[PDB]
């Protein structure tokens, strides 16, 4: 018989109203999730990067910088695997969820107004929630040097739990898993998914494994 500690988080109000906002309206465009998911892995590496040119030592948890992103249609996910810094259990209560950002709000208006549109999501500070735009459960999995692996899964709904996970380690970095509504499973099409890892990938300066399940 499997034993497992789980944390239960409530989100910070306005991240809430944003995840209600981007789940419950109509958006005809929702290509930038692909964009924010990538925007962040390479935001990791970057991150442990520059840690390796002072402090050689952090890559020995796991030598290549490099992101792996593999559609699964079967089982209805996208996946983002990066060997980037990760995050710590605390890392992730901080800034998946509980702390307030200093744009939402701001977002919001613009939203409401008609002066931002969703693919703007990343210039003010919430990028992350945009999954939820094709996603109707997010799961991350992190290790960072400093911690255990831990994954944090939210549906929404005003909450999120943080475990220890104890499937595959990853050594270092972090696995987004996104289960897709069924309304968007056109971005697993092995086309769809390779077109908008290109356009979303122009300037990134890591390598890119792109999986397809036979
Ligand atoms: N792949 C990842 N690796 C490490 N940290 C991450 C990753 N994805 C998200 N984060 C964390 O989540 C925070 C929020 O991400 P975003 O909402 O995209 O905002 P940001 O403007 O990228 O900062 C980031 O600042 C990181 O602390
Ligand atoms: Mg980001």
């Amino acid at each position: 018989m499997a034993e497992s500690q789980v944390e239960r988080f409530t989100f910070q109000a306005e991240i809430n109203q944003l995840m209600s906002l981007i789940i419950n309206t109509f958006y005809s465009n929702k290509e930038v999730f692909l964009r924010e998911l990538i925007s962040n892995a390479s935001d990791a590496l970057d991150k442990i990067r520059y840690q390796s040119l002072t402090d050689a030592s952090v890559l020995e948890s796991k030598t290549e910088l490099e992101i792996k992103i593999i559609p699964d249609k079967t089982a209805k996910t996208l996946t983002l695997i990066d060997s980037g810094i990760g995050m710590t259990k605390t890392d992730m209560v901080k800034n998946l969820g509980t702390i307030a950002r200093s744009g939402t709000k701001n977002f919001m208006e613009q939203l409401q107004s008609g002066a931002a549109d969703i693919s703007m999501i990343g210039q003010f500070g919430v990028g992350f929630y945009s999954a939820y735009l094709v996603a109707d459960t997010v799961i991350v999995h992190s290790k960072n040097n400093d911690d255990e692996q831990y994954v944090w899964e939210s549906s929404a709904g005003g909450e999120f739990t943080i475990a220890l996970d104890h499937t595959e380690p990853l050594g270092r970095g972090t696995k987004i898993v996104l289960h897709m509504k069924e309304d968007q499973l056109d971005y697993l099409d092995e086309t769809k998914i390779k077109n908008l890892v290109k356009k979303h990938s122009e300037f990134i300066q890591y390598p890119i494994s792109l999986l397809t399940i036979k």
